[PDB]
């Protein structure tokens, strides 16, 4: 018996822990993932030496983590089987696959993480707030008394995070980027550092944030916090929570360990669940809510009738380039270069503090040094200069998102023919029009790899305006990104498969009224009907945004809980 | 001052730990790497349930913690870049490249794992025993006495890894490829499980073993061990050991604290170099053993001077197949089918117990459970089958190691066209005679990651002996897998990159006499000359083998510290 | 649809077509080699804006196929090579092989 | 097809890939020497590749 329970472990849930824990409740998480992190509970796979000297390895750690949602069945035809094999006669049901899913409806590229810490493990950090366009409605008919909310919650959430602008201020490639594009949009667009969920440490290395720099997930009491009441518990698969006669309440929740192999009922008086936008619906699905099995609109539900409509994803594009032979040769415009390379007289030089120099004494300083100490090298930027990482963020006239950076994804990884010094990665990110036609569902017949209800995926990206911005967004891409330099081959413009952005909202929308706004959340993330059931993701997001979610999603938990405290006693400490 | 430094916390490490721990010394343990699985430090990666319920995403773990040891630079010719891009002039050294590399005598698959656990954080836990003609010697002249006391040594090893044969005596799979093999070479060769480092838990979950296995690494004196003396420093660069003026003894281990920057000595009576194979070799060369610099026999350096002479590395030659047509009847074949799949008057059944059944009832019981509970599936083998863990040991008239199983390596997924029940995967290893002329040696301009000297190889297969042997090897794997079932298309028979295989020996190789067997420690792993550094790993093995390598050096670091007990005395605990 | 973008390239002296003295093709005749690069300055400039406009246009009638994503193709596969035995007025101040009658 | 089966290449470079993955029976170059109508005197990065 717990005060409050919250089933997952990633930043969503452990924004949740941070406020109650720290008020006093006795909490309890739980999560199906286990700790395998390091020391650090929950914290960043990234922040390991080794990685940030070779971080293109940790692109295979992403991949190691993603687990395909829905997988749809295999029809590649492999007719060069010795005739001995045994050889199939139809196309059935192999390797996890999932045969209630149209292959070309789905989000092919949807994901989850199952570990402690969640995503947030392995995550790029990118924090920016939504502009009012993007952002759910928090206060109607009063646009400023709105604005002061989100910026109360979204200050306290970046404090959380450790959201910052400055960690890439003396990267040589990030200045050489962001003065271009600031040059070459003077007037109309603005470009800034990406905010990052990061603190920097040395030169070298950034200690990145994740759901351990939210909440440290250790148990409580301890030295450092004697009166608080925290535990965690992983590898426990949370399977339903139990309604009550009169829909009003959650009476338990229903878990497995997986380790025992047992099943139990655990009691609080407040239900979380910050399961990933996926499985809190799968959760709730699994529990009588929405509706089971593939969408039947002659049979509508009885509780939460949008859960799992509505849904959006983001449009990407992606390329890279190779910076232009004019932007490097700009990066030693101060420089005097006497002599050849390697020969007793070779010197470069410049003179500090010079009117007439483009570059500042720190920058000028670097590249001289890394010119006369490697003049085996033919490029000017020094080996261990930070990336770039650049943003103009979403306006009315350019709605999109862009990231104009270097970092490890589950795809993109810089091979090694042409410097990685010249590489920048260009992401663009599109908002999606929710539509109720666009859904998540659950099977009732075939089921997942913890044998729960299998997640089917009825999307299309909408027409009209959505389309038409998302081609949009793709030629801005090829015309912004050529200011820099020429696509690297082999990572050419391209839109990404359909959901491997993983930035999916709306599968458990909010908004003020059930019925009027198609929600199943109101802005306390409550669910309709329900005293002490809560949802807290990305998933609670109703509004078509292009921007990295997670930031919002932190900012809606922080809300719930202002909530909770308000309408809920903590049990006295004993 | 401690009484012990151990180099390095894989697994052989972990052996010196456990014994000098156990008998009362003062011991400490550096890392370069970090505690990144959970919280039983150094334990293996795949002891997870997610890990376990999706085995071919362990592939990418693996594969992003394998960081190559000389990476030849690159001639890739990447012309199609944009006019405006900055392009090279020439193959210049990019992205960590090795220029000092031939790349036509390179092991370019040979990787390290800097992590605490070492490459026993993620490897496959095959622990075969050595026969004589693939073992060093260690009593000269008495084959009896020397087969007792490897007998002894392995016995004790066995007990650390928890090897054992029986982990998979209850698979379908194994028993139908075993069953098969074992008929079609009666009276020529046998078979048996492969011994497996791993203790099972349940039907479908195995606690792989590990360094957490044979020393659990926590620091002592704690509440389980209160006179015990122990402390594991992660993130620590272990650089070099300082010889005293006339070579008879180490003074000193210089350190490089990787979060600090600061770097250090530390004194202690006896020092142990378990960094692997070839990380051994780069600490010792540049502590002034063997020569630092492309080999030069007219200069012999003045210690050590077969110090990365002689290496070895296994040809290795790997497939998969795909189950035959006839080999899959036979899981069936005891069962009597009535009626039509998906009907209600479908019955599959069998006889307990009947003479003319050819499998026992436990099989006929799952085949028949998984026919009638999956209807809709047309292979007979149930879903959560464990997997096959077949090998015939080398002899002499097959000398190679076999391995016919599944498992996770770097290479080799199953994708998703063909059912994972289907494929077996095929991996023969071959034995390498070694020559002087073999060799692993270390620039004295290029330097890797962490600032140490660059490894580059100097490495071909032998003419003579080995190499008709690896031919004859692939023959073999070609021949005995068209017993079980034909190629998989994509996983066709080839010979691997040199040295993916990761089972390199004799960098430091062990002999009776540094002269007359061209060796680097003696048979208690001793340098010679030095009366306290001992080398533990792989490096120590001399000969030509076949088999896995682990239990083999770690039956070496036991019979290592036998000597140190008898030399060296715990300082009194305080 | 196809969309192929073609530029005008600068004659440069240093750009070369020239044949070996001692490797031989197929036919036991002098080994072409070339020594090239677009050159720096209007022919680079315009092939970037070139590959920027099929971008702008291209869009204007469809998303790019996969598989065929915009790309500059291998120097020369176009076949539109010219200039290797140029025509001039005057052999030395229009630096040429033929006059205008094609005439060596 | 039919184009590519006339289109026979002016300039190629001698060829750097590494095929290491031989088996050790098979005869094994110690150096890129000149194979298959390869032209050593190219310049792989200065080349009209495409040129045929
Ligand atoms: C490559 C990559 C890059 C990213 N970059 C960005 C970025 O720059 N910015 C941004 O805003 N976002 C980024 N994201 C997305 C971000 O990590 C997620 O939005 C965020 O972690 C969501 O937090 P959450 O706590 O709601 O869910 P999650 O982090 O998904 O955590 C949910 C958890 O609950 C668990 N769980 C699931 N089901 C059950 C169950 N039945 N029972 C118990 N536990 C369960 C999981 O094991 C998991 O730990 C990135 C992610 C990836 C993978
Ligand atoms: C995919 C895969 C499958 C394999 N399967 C098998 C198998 O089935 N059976 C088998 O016998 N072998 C297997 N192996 C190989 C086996 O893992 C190794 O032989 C074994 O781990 C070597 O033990 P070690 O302790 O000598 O070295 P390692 O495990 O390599 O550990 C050495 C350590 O020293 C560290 N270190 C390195 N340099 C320094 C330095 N300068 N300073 C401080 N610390 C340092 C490292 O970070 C590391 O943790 C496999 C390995 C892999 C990767």
């Amino acid at each position: 018996k717990y005060d409050v329970v919250i089933v997952g472990s990633g930043p969503i849930g452990c924004t949740y822990a941070r406020e109650l824990v720290g008020a006093g409740y006795k909490v309890a998480m739980f999560d199906i993932g286990e700790i395998d992190s390091g020391l650090k509970i929950g914290a960043h796979k990234k922040n390991t030496v080794e990685y940030q000297k070779n971080i293109d390895k940790f692109v295979n750690v992403i991949q190691g983590q993603l687990m395909s949602v829905s997988v749809p069945v295999n029809t590649l035809v492999v007719d060069t089987l010795s005739p001995t094999s045994w050889q199939a006669s139809t196309f059935f049901v192999r390797n996890g696959s999932n045969p209630e899913q149209d292959p070309l409806r789905n989000l092919s590229g949807q994901a989850v993480t199952r570990v402690v810490g969640g995503m947030s493990t392995h995550w790029t950090c990118a924090t920016p707030r939504f502009d009012r366009e993007q952002r759910p409605l928090l206060v109607k008919d009063d646009a400023d008394a709105d604005d002061a909310e989100w910026d109360r919650l979204y200050t306290k959430a970046e404090s959380y995070f450790q959201t910052g602008t400055d960690q890439f201020k003396e990267s040589i490639r990030h200045n050489l980027v962001l003065n271009k594009l600031t040059e070459e949009y003077k007037g109309q667009r603005d470009f800034q550092q990406i905010p990052l969920a990061a603190t920097r440490r040395s030169p070298t290395f950034v200690e990145w944030s994740s759901a351990n720099t939210v909440f440290d997930l250790q148990n409580r009491p301890n030295t450092d916090a004697p009166e608080e009441r925290f535990n965690l518990f992983p590898a426990v698969a949370c399977e339903r929570v139990v309604r009550n006669a009169l829909n009003s309440e959650i009476e338990s929740l229903h878990i497995h360990d997986l380790i025992s192999g047992d099943r139990f009922e655990i009691k609080a008086d407040v239900y979380v669940l910050t399961a990933g936008a996926v499985h809190n619906t799968q959760l709730l699905v699994n529990s009588g809510f929405g509706q089971l099995g593939r969408p039947n609109p002659a049979n509508p539900p009885e509780l939460l009738p949008s859960l799992g409509s509505y849904i959006t994803e983001q449009s990407l594009v992606f390329c890279q380039t190779v910076m232009s032979t004019e932007l490097i040769d700009s990066v030693k415009s101060d420089m005097t270069i006497r002599g050849t390379p390697g020969e007793l007289t070779y010197s470069v030089t410049y003179t500090p503090g010079a009117s007439t120099n483009k570059h500042p004494d720190w920058w000028n300083e670097k590249v001289k040094n890394h010119m006369m100490q490697h003049q085996e090298d033919p490029l000017p930027i020094p080996f261990e200069d930070p990336e770039p990482q650049v943003t103009t963020l979403f306006q009315p006239s350019h709605p999109w998102h862009t990231q104009i950076h270097r970092d490890a994804f589950s795809y993109g990884a810089v091979q090694q023919s042409i410097d990685s010094r010249l590489i920048v990665d260009w992401r663009f990110f599109g908002r999606t029009e929710p539509k109720e036609e666009n859904k998540l569902w659950f099977s009732d017949k075939i089921t997942d790899a913890y044998n729960m209800p299998q997640p089917t995926f009825d999307f299309r990206f909408p027409a009209g305006r959505t389309s038409k911005e998302a081609e949009d967004m793709m030629t801005d891409m090829c015309v912004m990104s050529a200011k820099i330099g020429g696509f690297l081959p082999g990572s050419l413009p391209q839109f990404m498969e359909p959901g491997l952005v993983l930035h999916l909202g709306g599968t458990h929308r909010m908004g003020f009224d059930e019925k009027e706004d198609n929600c199943c959340v109101n802005t306390d993330s409550r669910v309709f009907g329900f005293k002490n059931l809560f949802l807290g993701g990305c998933g609670n997001i109703p509004t078509a945004y292009g921007a990295n979610p997670t930031l919002t999603a932190m900012s809606l938990a922080i809300k719930s809980c202002e909530y909770i405290k308000q309408n809920f006693t903590p049990s006295p400490f004993t």
